[PDB]
């Protein structure tokens, strides 16, 4: 009965929710820099995910408690009538942690709320996390060292990462993160036609190909960016237009 | 002219080398169990990779020095005339380490030898690592806890993992590892037709779907296996049959 071309069923009434936690500033006593440009990331993502049928819900500079409450809320609501779930972190991170405004949170505990154990309505449905996080140091290009582990999650999770270990994350202070720029461009051109990992692969090409030989800053030279993704998907994932 | 359907060029004279480091026993003073069944993994892989045009080269129970010498050898030979490179570890691991016979080796240092910097002949060519490693506990099913970090590598690397964090790796003592059985079956049916990550996705479905409710051992119940992969590929990867 088994089928090599099998797709996730993307014919539910609604596409689903895209959460976007967007962190620009941080509590003084953490000594983390402003992520100038993250608002371009937030806006570009919000548009592209809207266009694919997502109920996008942004949240600027939440503290740990607020963030946990919001994501727990979304986990316990029924996704019975939904194709999939997307969650995006634009912040600083270290190891297995993302930074809220006031403290770091274990990525494991955020992804764990959708494990299908904990959230029955999303069993057998794609759960995509996109993470644009790294180490805190007119349109300048600021450069952070990779810091967030390229963790997997569980069955039917796709974890997507701005940068792999050893490489470097770039953010233009007006245009935003290189990862998110190229992601959003490819979503723009291909989101509705291409399989999502085929697209994520295009993003890897586009970001790896960005030249870093002749740079305005002398010490940003030879700092290449290579993003990855960790698939535990079990079927092809397409965001074909849902019919009106 | 940027192209969403673009493929790695797989028209070089030879397909390339598949290394297989296969560890069954270990130095007494490490206190690691025999991996009974790993020979089925080694043989099944050897066949399937042969059939796709690979010069397969197996190495049973090498010590650290021997293993490093062998893999460094293969890194410094010219791959100019080759499509790609495959390297497979069947052993125990912990964190960012694989076990040789006598001691553990940093996966980073093994994958590092093929980073475009260090190995010019493989720049722009797929470098696939397949890792069937976990924590040391007629045809019995032995069950190990996930232990090896699902690390990325660099540009044009595909890292493939038996099991993700939190889940469990299964090995039948005659048929071999669940990961490798389902990988080899899918290679058998689809290797030559399907795109390789499409296939790795089928392997994720097949392994996640293995029932663990009614088990011979009482304490092996509810121990699910979900394998992942970390793509930093930049093009589609096909193993179409080569002529002559
Ligand atoms: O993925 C697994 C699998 C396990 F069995 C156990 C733990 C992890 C955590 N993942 C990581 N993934 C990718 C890069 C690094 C880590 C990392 C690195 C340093 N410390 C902790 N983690």
């Amino acid at each position: 009965m088994f089928d090599p071309a099998e797709k996730y069923k993307m014919d539910h009434r609604r596409r689903g929710i895209a959460l976007i936690f967007n962190h620009e500033r941080f509590f003084w006593h953490l000594t983390l820099p402003e992520r100038r440009g993250t608002c371009a990331d937030r806006d570009n993502l919000t548009r592209r995910f809207s266009d694919l049928g997502f109920e996008v819900k942004c949240f600027n500079d939440l503290k740990a408690e607020e963030l946990l409450l919001k994501i727990h809320e979304v986990s316990t609501v029924s996704h019975a009538d939904a194709d999939c779930f997307v969650c995006v972190f634009l912040s600083h991170g270290e190891g297995n942690h993302i930074y809220a405004y006031d403290a770091k949170i274990e990525i494991q505990t955020l992804t764990g709320l959708f494990k299908g154990d904990k959230c029955h309505s999303l069993v057998g449905k794609p759960k995509i996390f996109i993470i644009q996080a790294a180490r805190g140091n007119t349109n300048i290009t600021e450069v952070d060292a990779a810091s967030v582990y390229t963790l997997p999650a569980g069955a039917d999770f796709l974890m997507c990462y701005s940068v792999a270990e050893g490489y470097y994350s770039h953010r233009e202070t007006v245009n935003g993160s290189w990862y998110i720029q190229d992601l959003c461009e490819m979503l723009g051109k291909y989101g509705s036609s291409l399989e999502f990992t085929e697209l994520l692969t295009l993003v890897n090409r586009k970001v790896s190909q960005r030249r870093v030989d002749f740079c305005k800053d002398p010490s940003a030279i030879g700092k290449k960016q290579v993003p990855c993704f960790a698939s535990m998907l079990t079927k092809k994932l397409h965001f074909f237009p849902k019919s009106n």
